[PDB]
């Protein structure tokens, strides 16, 4: 070998498992995305189910003044 | 056996691709303070349309009355 | 030119930023764990309004 070689392959090893450290934060990441996703979906719905009510509301209002 | 060049280009492939998910992290960032917000409107739509319930439940308790 | 040592020193830099990059990120899922709590509050206090706005509207159409 040298001194020199075994660094450069050690620095090899290195870096390899910093890859895969960084390969599971990305799982990681692309998880907190999905999630992400579904909460801009989840919030939209939640917000038409309540103009929903609203409405409803708004009717039942209108029809305790008439009664 | 790898060579030093080879090394140089794996790492700043590497140092390429962890770039690419910190850029990500600040989309995350933005969505999830607009997310925030989103919540903390409609809980306040959801209270305000609980008080105007109320008050009808006790119209109708008047009226039943 | 390029060097072992300066090849070290430059992954020793990118182990640095990424490690603050994994704090972020298990910052995040924690938060995004409270988050999607929160709004399943909501989503269950609006079905309970849901349910006493259909009583509403049973009591009145009985007058």
């Amino acid at each position: 070998e040298a001194e020199a070689e075994v660094t450069l392959r050690e620095l090899q090893e290195a870096l390899e498992e910093e890859v895969l450290t960084r390969q599971s934060l990305s799982r990681e990441m692309e998880a907190i995305r999905t999630d992400n996703q579904n909460f801009a979906s989840q919030l939209r719905e939640a917000e038409a189910r309540n103009r929903d009510l609203e409405a409803h509301v708004r009717q039942l209002q209108e029809r305790m003044e008439l009664l």
